[PDB]
């Protein structure tokens, strides 16, 4: 059941990953709104260089829509559309 | 588009698969570099649609990887590490 060195070496590394994202930290302007889901699953780069004077990052996005619901405090609930960025690609390259 | 019930519950608290540093998961070995330097594990993730609540593991498993070890000046070796993985979630308190 152990996972062999070059399996885990070659599946760590710098790539587009499912990483859940809060919907307020990617549109901070939106503070007088609550969302549901309050968080979204998109493709953006992560994992490891292997190199520290490498960092893992996007070389090609693109969006995704999806339907929210955005909450207004006493006055309103809609679910409308809201678009995302996501990662297609990823490089390591300089810091 | 992403229909609102289908994204309502992929996202809402489960295990998903994330990247962990080892350094950061073995804060002692501050003489050894990892090769790879982070792992894919399996671990409690996304929103509970509550403030009040938090994600967190009901369920934890361990898994073994071979992971190489270097001391600088002195030598390397691919040996067997063990993690944590994340079996089960629920949003809480």
């Amino acid at each position: 059941e152990v996972v062999k060195f070059m399996d885990v070496y070659q599946r760590s590394y710098c790539h587009p990953i499912e990483t859940l994202v809060d919907i307020f930290q990617e549109y901070p302007d939106e503070i007088e709104y609550i969302f549901k889901p309050s968080c979204v699953p998109l493709m953006r780069c992560g994992g490891c260089c292997n190199d520290e004077g490498l960092e893992c990052v996007p070389t090609e996005e693109s969006n995704i829509t999806m339907q929210i619901m955005r909450i207004k405090p006493h006055q309103g609930q809609h679910i409308g559309e809201m678009s995302f960025l996501q990662h297609n690609k990823c490089e390591c390259r300089p810091k």
